[PDB]
């Protein structure tokens, strides 16, 4: 159940952006899910705060939750679309893809 | 219930590091907790991926979870302690304090 990156595919169709975007159809967005608890393995990228907090937790659940499995690195994407005026454009949306997850 | 930073204080005593550390006793570590769902207000710092994912979710819960409320910025700390040999030292532990949370 450990914290890891999972697959997720966005079809512009789904989001309704079906219309303006020439390309692509959709993309690989991915998503972070899993648990952050000991063993906090290294390829599970935990910060220091994550350990303390994972630990305090263990001493005192009521006190504090485990850290959440969130994305540690994001990659931008580029879609080509028809703005108004009917100019064909290229936009770079940043922070759209998840590259890596971890306990933070 | 919205995603925000909360107070948390670590007493070196609790962690057992009671002994080697001259100073401080403990510190303000803070922790991120709360929900990531619309309204994804701005002072709730959400990435793009966070919106898509918050949205896909809403279309298809089964499909994907809301983003998790994780710390967006960390601050290091310095503790003064007795290493072996009985040298009094100053260490900077990085990423110990949470400065800010948000939906990522």
């Amino acid at each position: 159940q450990a914290c890891k990156k999972h697959e997720l595919y966005v079809s512009f169709r789904d989001l309704g952006w079906q219309d303006w975007i020439i390309a692509p159809e959709g993309y690989a967005a991915y998503y972070c899910e899993g648990e952050c608890a000991f063993p906090l393995n290294s390829y599970m990228n935990a910060t220091n705060h994550a350990i303390v907090q994972t630990l305090v937790h263990f001493i005192n659940p009521e006190t504090v939750p485990k850290p959440c499995c969130a994305p540690t690195q994001l990659n931008a994407i580029s879609v080509l679309y028809f703005d108004d005026s009917s100019n064909v454009i290229l936009k770079k949306y940043r922070n759209m893809v998840v590259r890596a997850c971890g306990c933070h």
